């Protein structure tokens, strides 16, 4: 009954995505006109934090609606690499945005008398942990979709910066003669942040240099495969993965001599034991005879 | 023979790259120590220039040397996608270089005074062609190799770099009244850099995606192993390939009703066909009896 399940999928996936990007949009707007009654560019600052996630959230959209297209001739297997792009995409944009935030602190750092701002860093904190949160417990998910994983590890990177920030202006406050607590917070926070996204990128690499899964062994499935019936040895049995959750798999099993006639067996044996047991979206299997 | 030819590919394509690198490194410290004699920064200043042309080659050879590596059990295939990695490096530093220029002219267009040097710019772009145009010959290739491709899109997108400036220093030194061409030239030889690289971009974007090369039709396949004797439909015939020269393909031939013993002759016509007629460094077939 898998025919028809991946859609309830990418349904779920694509209401989840344009609730978050509603909600973000929403903030924005808040955040814009407080800001306004409030007379302040520190607090219309974040705007461009939103603006990012946002833009982030709209290019996974349109990649998942180009990944819904049929194949082409010219794209034989979907456009499925296009959510892993988007991924990509959105680390760069969380990278870009650390870099900036780094870029300031070295500023903040020399020059002396540091801007000081004072409460109002305090306020445009509290409600970037408060809005993050939220965003997280949307796209918490705990195989999982790439699309709303690179989300949630954005929205991850924003909160530890968030609570960063929160913690230096509360540093700040109380004796106020300290004055230079916000680098280091900022340092070590984009620090956690690289380790955020560690994970995200190295699984996005993986994916596009046409490695296995983290979550697939190759030594398990070719014994699983060597254990079915007149099956001899598995030449080759290349995996790869067009993105999270659709891994195809390319197998060479040698038939057993003296049985040639038994092919059309041993190929659906091994074709429903690796989608079966293995997920394997698309799987073929290519047959030689005894040499 | 195919065995041991792709050998002398690889080495004559690493040859030429480390003549690239040592030809870099001798212009660089030929400009650095010319520099030094006529204390001058803006010649100092190509040196970033030959760096970043000297580390996209660098990385380019580090990428090929990985992928001389045997696959293993996390990479089923080879490491070739490195090369195709290091072309998006490549191309991704030539942009930079391009953005800093561009943003120096938009600097240069306004604030006044336009920063003028003079003679010394002509110098600076004077070795810039001379210095690209030669290794515009070294790396002429005229299916050819990504990563000699890739560096010679870099020389001469700093060939057009590099021409431009001397038309705009030419400009500037007769009737210097004008003293605005040089920024307008950067604009435009940007664009014409940017139309340079697009036909790299579309092949790597192409390559990753998993889309056909561009000199491959699957009609023109399709109605080729049609043409096999005992053949009646081609379910699916999936074309990627991991980098540019290295193309696999999948194939699903299903086999005329009332001869299913001859399977092995088909499938080996099949494999004999798409490897002698269209490359096809390796393709798999999946054969089914009629349904």
């Amino acid at each position: 009954c898998s025919k028809q399940r991946e859609i309830l999928k990418q349904r779920k996936v694509k209401a989840r995505l344009t609730i978050a990007a509603v909600l973000y949009l929403l903030f924005m707007i808040g955040e814009l006109v407080g800001g306004y009654i409030a007379n302040s560019l520190a607090i219309m600052t974040d705007a461009l934090h939103m603006l990012t996630n946002l833009s982030a959230i709209i290019l996974t959209l349109l990649a998942l609606w180009l990944s819904s297209k049929s194949p082409t001739k010219r794209f034989t297997f979907g456009f499925h690499r296009l959510e892993v792009l988007s991924a990509m995409i959105s680390v760069l944009l969380v990278y870009i945005l650390m870099g900036f935030l780094l870029y300031e602190a070295v500023q903040r750092t020399i020059h002396m008398n540091y801007e000081i701002n004072g409460d109002i860093m305090l306020i445009t904190a509290a409600v970037g942990v408060a809005v993050n949160v939220i965003m997280g417990f949307l796209l918490n998910q705990s195989q999982d979709s790439l699309a709303v994983r690179a989300a949630f590890v954005h929205a991850l990177g924003n909160l530890v910066q968030s609570v960063g920030v929160l913690i230096a202006a509360y540093i700040i406050r109380f004796k106020p003669e300290y004055k230079i607590a916000d680098p280091i917070c900022t340092y070590v926070f984009s620090l956690l942040v690289a380790f955020t996204t560690f994970r995200i990128i190295w699984d996005t690499v993986v994916i596009i240099l046409e490695g296995v899964p983290s979550h697939l062994n190759v030594d398990y499935i070719k014994e699983a495969l060597m254990k079915i019936e007149d099956v001899y040895s598995v030449e080759d049995l290349n995996i790869w993965s067009l993105t999270s959750g659709k891994s195809t798999a390319i197998v060479h099993i040698q038939l057993i001599p003296g049985s040639s006639s038994k092919w059309e067996e041993v190929q659906s044996k091994a074709n429903h034991l690796l989608l079966n047991t293995f997920g394997m979206y698309r799987c073929t299997i290519q047959l030689q005879s005894y040499r």
